[PDB]
């Protein structure tokens, strides 16, 4: 099955906006983890594969994805990275739970319509 970049982008975009809505817990997720900034030079160890929300956005805006699994893979792998490096106690770590509690109710109607 055949995608066409502006249908992904419809299809897909309005998920990624519910995301974005969240306030507080999109707060540390809108651009890449700077590990520089934030002092943690152990980040490119654990994290071999960052993701954010704003580089999603772009693969979107540039069609680097082919099929709509391709964008599921690149949400779930920012919230991996993020459950992966952060302590279970952090706000990273909560945010990234509440994130996906939104994710999971979002995509589901709209990998149906999609096919
Ligand atoms: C309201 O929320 C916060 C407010 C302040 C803080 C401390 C500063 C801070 N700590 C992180 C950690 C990650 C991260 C992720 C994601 N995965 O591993 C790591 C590591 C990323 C950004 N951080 C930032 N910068 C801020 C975030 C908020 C908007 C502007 C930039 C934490 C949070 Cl929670």
């Amino acid at each position: 099955k055949i995608f066409k970049p502006e249908e992904l982008r419809q299809a897909l975009m309005p998920t990624l906006e519910a995301l974005y809505r969240q306030d507080p817990e999109s707060l540390p997720f809108r651009q890449p983890v700077d590990p520089q900034l934030l002092g943690i030079p152990d980040y490119f160890d654990i994290v071999k594969n960052p993701m954010d929300l704003s580089t999603i956005k772009r693969k979107l805006d540039t069609g680097q994805y082919q099929e709509p699994w391709q964008y599921v893979d690149d949400v779930w792998l920012m919230f991996n990275n993020a459950w992966l490096y952060n302590r279970k106690t952090s706000r990273v770590y909560k945010f990234c739970s509440k994130l996906a509690e939104v994710f999971e109710q979002e995509i589901d109607p709209v990998m149906q319509s999609l096919g």
